[PDB]
């Protein structure tokens, strides 16, 4: 694999279930299925779960991160939607009592929104957080992800990061979420887990 692709949820099995489970949409053009940030996230989340206590894994399949899919409707394409709804169905017949934790760069950040949208509120409501980076869709969606709580909800959209502004144009700042991966973002998803699970 190498430490940008994780597949905990798709290898594993209802017998060797973690608590938390982390589903994770990596940028345009990003390797692996975790990209850049993905890793930092991961690595972070091991030191407070312990490598048993959560899954980390990426959105793969169907989900290209084709830099033109983000022109359409959603900022992604149905069929990447489809994967990751998939994956959050999969998290929940699984590990039916695994609190779920969701992040999302660029690209991957408006499908963790279509996807979170679109899903059973059932399942939803599992979600006890969602951090989003360089969301695409912040502009339109006033930095929210539609039919999910502000309170579970961080977005990082740097100043001058214009993807943030109802544009596509990538700026440096959009490249500069290096720091958030690896400290708030985490923090954020650990302290929505620890307010559920205790």
């Amino acid at each position: 694999l190498g430490r940008t692709t994780r597949d905990d949820l798709i290898n594993g099995n209802s017998a060797s279930c973690a608590d938390v489970i982390f589903i994770y949409a990596r940028g345009s053009t990003e390797t692996g299925n975790l990209g850049t940030l993905g890793p930092s996230i991961a690595s972070n989340l091991e030191s407070a779960f312990g490598k048993d206590g959560v899954w980390i894994q990426g959105v793969g399949g169907a989900y290209r991160a084709t830099l033109g899919d983000n022109a359409l409707p959603r900022g992604t394409s149905s069929a990447a939607i489809r994967e990751m709804l998939g994956l959050f169905q999969q998290a929940n017949t699984k590990c039916p009592d695994a609190t779920l934790i969701a992040g999302g760069y660029s690209q991957g950040a408006a499908l963790a929104a279509a996807s979170i949208e679109d899903l059973d509120s059932a399942i939803r409501d599992k979600i006890a957080g969602t951090v989003l980076f360089g969301y695409t869709k912040n502009l339109q969606n006033r930095g929210r992800i539609p039919n999910y709580p502000a309170d579970r909800t961080k977005v990082f959209c740097n100043t001058g990061d214009l993807v943030c502004t109802g544009s596509l144009i990538v700026a440096a700042p959009h490249l500069a979420y290096g720091p958030d991966a690896r400290g708030p973002a985490p923090e954020f998803l650990i302290e929505k887990v620890r307010a559920v699970r205790g």
